[PDB]
RNA sequence: GCGGGGUGGAGCAGUCAGGUAGCUCGUCGGGCUCAUAACCCGAAGGUCGUAGGUUCAAAUCCUGCCCCCGCAACCA
RNA sequence: GACGGUAUCUAACCAGAAAGCCACGGCUAACUACGUGCCAGCAGCCGCGGUAAUACGUAGGUGGCAAGCGUUGUCCGGAUUUAUUGGGCGUAAAGCGAGCGCAGGCGGUUUCUUAAGUCUGAUGUGAAAGCCCCCGGCUCAACCGGGGAGGGUCAUUGGAAACUGGGAGACUUGAGUGCAGAAGAGGAGAGUGGAAUUCCAUGUGUAGCGGUGAAAUGCGUAGAUAUAUGGAGGAACACCAGUGGCGAAGGCGGCUCUCUGGUCUGUAACUGACGCUGAGGCUCGAAAGCGUGGGGAGCAAACAGGAUUAGAUACCCUGGUAGUCCACGCCGUAAACGAUGAGUGCUAAGUGUUGGAGGGUUUCCGCCCUUCAGUGCUGCAGCAAACGCAUUAAGCACUCCGCCUGGGGAGUACGACCGCAAGGUUGAAACUCAAAGGAAUUGACGGGGGCCCGCACAAGCGGUGGAGCAUGUGGUUUAAUUCGAAGCAACGCGAAGAACCUUACCAGGUCUUGACAUCCUUUGACCACUCUAGAGAUAGAGCUUUCCCUUCGGGGACAAAGUGACAGGUGGUGCAUGGUUGUCGUCAGCUCGUGUCGUGAGAUGUUGGGUUAAGUCCCGCAACGAGCGCAACCCUUAUUGUUAGUUGCCAUCAUUUAGUUGGGCACUCUAGCGAGACUGCCGGUGACAAACCGGAGGAAGGUGGGGAUGACGUCAAAUCAUCAUGCCCCUUAUGACCUGGGCUACACACGUGCUACAAUGGGAAGUACAACGAGUCGCUAGACCGCGAGGUCAUGCAAAUCUCUUAAAGCUUCUCUCAGUUCGGAUUGCAGGCUGCAACUCGCCUGCAUGAAGCCGGAAUCGCUAGUAAUCGCGGAUCAGCACGCCGCGGUGAAUACGUUC
RNA sequence: GGAGGUAUGACAA
């Protein structure tokens, strides 16, 4: 049967909102501005390993914390790339945008980054078992208490879609205290979308 | 010409011996069933072939008429 | 010298004239594109082809072979698939139903002899050519030549004597006889005994009896059933009785007698291999059946009637003929079964029991030991596909016999023999299939079993099904009635808001780089607005017409036009998909690692004894651990310490109409931090455990209540219409704009709801107590007008401050008086209120008027186990307006649970 | 614990 979103289950229990601002009359406007900001960043830095976007609002200002495993690539030489990003975002939003980059130590423990890697490899027609196996190995080396991965769709162009998954360690989705990260990524192939799901259980809080 | 029959869709009662239109199957609707059958609950369907008489009253009695069925319509 | 100017040799010239066939899914070496779409077609078998075909056709490649390649035909092989080499017959095909036996096959020990078999030598022959071995010739090879070898169940002849056979003896172990014993439903014949049934006779006696799931038929007042005494006759032999006995098998059970077979144990007197098997034959052979003649109680095909059933030529009931019985004679078949031919020898044990024998005891009885022949059970070695067999082999061996060779057709057809007949014995083919089959494994299932749980049933309360209306659906209708959902798990569902928009549908009016994108574009404003026509989209005029920098060349930001790439599909496929969700179900399960077991699929763990809500825990266990689940961590609710004390609270005080004001936060309250509940403690039960029962304390006790949380998976479940997306289709149209209409239709069927049918009520008046939530052009106070819906002015509040908001049931009085009503409030007329550009299609609401069905609802069916059902309101999401739906809140507040058969 | 006797359900997927 279906399962609650692993993150949504824990938001407000041990995980916090990414959109870290408060507003009453401008709630809808700020929320949609944030969504457009997130979409724009996703398009812009697609090649960079951008995972989490934390948005804070201070009056007309907007502070944006971007976590990435390639801070140099995001920054550019002498901050050229981050500065170009700021100007484009200022045009987009209509207000001062301050950007703060964060280094994602241990990229192997980020659900979105691991899932993105598997999706990229599938697009390149790597064996799905190989992609998932090496992802699990890297995660365990990084020190995840457990990891779980799943790929669904027309695997290897088969006419009947199915789901193939692997896991290692412990991933107790029902234990609320457990710090379990999750992310869903899609790989666009010749036969259509393949869904990639990654659960990463770190040290519980 | 001799008989037998026309009563709900079908098969039948009732008719002699006037008072009250039924039985079996069927049809329609709803149930039961995963579904169908069976089963269960409701409902419809004829003014008794037809026209006249008799009667207080006719599916029932009388007369005619029309349909349907079997038989006969000629023998040395 | 026919061949013949032939072979051959020499010299000149030229890569120039000289490579196809089949195959490429697996078997099988060889792979991709199109086209195709269960069509065309391929194919030796498996099998390919249903819109993404390495299997079809073409193409490009690749593999095999090559002047050949492939197809068909036929033979051998593979085929151990006729097994001499070299198979089998318990359950896969296969042991005749059993025995008696002629011929035949085979045969115990040993002395001598013989030399038929057997072994061996010599000789003769087994032509030549051809295979094979050496050696040669053609340029090689093919081919040719020379010399050898081989090839016989060969003939003659010489040897050997182990084995088989013959001949002459000997032997006693096998076989049989004698002698002494043992048991027995062995057979045949003639008698005979008791219980019971039925019938007959006679008493008593009265209204039933009998029978089924329930009934009926039937018997009975012409006296039944019952009951008592008798009589008749038939069949079978209770207790004993026992994997007990006996028989070759079929089979044989009261008792007695007569006739009669076999078996077993001793003994070692006798014979001295006389034995085993045994085609064909012969004999015997359950039950049913057949002929002749008897007999006939009970039972009982057929048959009759009563039931059951949709039907019931059956199961059930009441009767009942043949038959069952006897004699004689046929028949000759059975799952005639241990589904296992007979004989013989050999290969651990343990333990019953039948019939014996010997011994050591024991006074006897009896106990112990040994031993033979049966008969069971358990179990090594060994065997087996496995199940299993295992001194009573399916083990190890030898002899003889019967029998099997894929399934069906078929034990059929024809023929023959036998039979009175029924039929039996013998026994094919055409044709057709790629399976049939045995054992075991995992699931699923069972009108199998055991143990359990859930508002599953039971116990209860209230409903739906009946009526009106709201609402969804089917059906029908329509220009359209947009699309999706179809048992549980579709149908107050997507839709948390269809007059317009929404809107995807229809009619009509319209447009074509397009309503919306990115890229090139240019002599830059775009818009916006006024007027005109239009239903509007739109068009036709006027109207105004751009920002940002740099050094000034321009550029960048933005329109807008031109232009082509392109856009755009709520077009299709949820049987190509991602994502999301339903569902079993919050049920306790689902699995993995290592190890071990099994030939193997698999198994174990996860099972078992307890225990739990739980695969929860404990214990035991070839299992030891682990993971996803379970539980916990989380939210809310139930008590409370403390920090805080306004916008909240008011006890202490004084004042106000007012918690008002002052004053204080004490209380409540609010919300952070904590405390608290852990079977923690006590008693009893329990395997010293888990745990279970009870107790104390406490606000709360065993998960306190509730929520969130939904394992691996299941239904090609749902969604291409949230979104995204492979492939397919449309592209001046399936795309886009506008007006109107539709989605709201209405002979009918269903689901879900609301309102009722009244007195536990209707109406009137008075009076009291909540909670969750919402609020800026929004909640709206207060006042005034209005019968009312509402309207006017106007106030506070971005809110624990103000408002929505004095909640309704409730309680107290009055009235109605059982009435289709003073119930009911549908439909309808008129008149209004709002919201909105607009209320006809088609909104909600108000007043007056009208006053529908409805008198508690068939078959059937639903929810709920406590602050629950029932009932009463209040808020909110969507939202200009519009809910009987949904989400949430509080008020009042029960009945019942014996119990798990269904 | 074991052993001999006493109503229906096209076809493919
Ligand atoms: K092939
Ligand atoms: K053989
Ligand atoms: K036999
Ligand atoms: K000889
Ligand atoms: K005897
Ligand atoms: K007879
Ligand atoms: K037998
Ligand atoms: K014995
Ligand atoms: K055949
Ligand atoms: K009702
Ligand atoms: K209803
Ligand atoms: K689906
Ligand atoms: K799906
Ligand atoms: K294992
Ligand atoms: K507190
Ligand atoms: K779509
Ligand atoms: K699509
Ligand atoms: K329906
Ligand atoms: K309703
Ligand atoms: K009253
Ligand atoms: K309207
Ligand atoms: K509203
Ligand atoms: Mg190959
Ligand atoms: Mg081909
Ligand atoms: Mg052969
Ligand atoms: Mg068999
Ligand atoms: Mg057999
Ligand atoms: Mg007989
Ligand atoms: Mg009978
Ligand atoms: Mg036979
Ligand atoms: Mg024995
Ligand atoms: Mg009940
Ligand atoms: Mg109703
Ligand atoms: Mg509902
Ligand atoms: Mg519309
Ligand atoms: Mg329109
Ligand atoms: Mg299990
Ligand atoms: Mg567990
Ligand atoms: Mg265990
Ligand atoms: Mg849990
Ligand atoms: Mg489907
Ligand atoms: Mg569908
Ligand atoms: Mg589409
Ligand atoms: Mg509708
Ligand atoms: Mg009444
Ligand atoms: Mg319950
Ligand atoms: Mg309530």
């Amino acid at each position: 049967g279906q399962k609650v979103h692993p993150i949504g289950m824990r938001v407000g229990i041990i995980r916090d909102w990414d959109a870290k601002w408060y507003a009453e009359k401008e709630y809808a406007e700020f929320l949609h501005e944030d969504l457009r900001i997130r979409k724009f960043i996703a398009t812009k830095l697609a090649d960079a390993a951008v995972s989490t976007i934390e948005i804070e609002r201070a009056a007309n200002r907007v502070n944006i914390s971007i976590h990435t495993a390639k801070p140099g690539m995001v920054i550019g030489k002498g901050g050229s790339e981050v500065e170009n990003l700021r100007k484009e975002l200022n045009k987009l939003t209509g207000k001062r945008v301050h950007i703060n980059i964060v280094e994602i130590k241990k990229p192997d423990l980020d659900a979105k980054l691991v899932g993105e890697g598997i999706a990229r490899q599938l697009e390149n027609r790597v064996a799905f078992r190989r992609a998932q196996k090496q992802a699990i190995q890297r995660a365990m080396r990084a020190g995840a208490k457990g990891i779980k991965t799943q790929v669904s769709g027309r695997l290897n162009g088969a006419d009947i879609a199915r789901s193939e998954g692997y896991s290692e360690g412990t991933v107790p989705l029902h234990t609320l205290r457990a710090d379990i990260d999750y992310a869903w990524e899609e790989a666009d192939t010749t036969y259509g979308k393949l869904g990639v799901k990654v659960w990463i259980y770190r040290g519980e809080i």
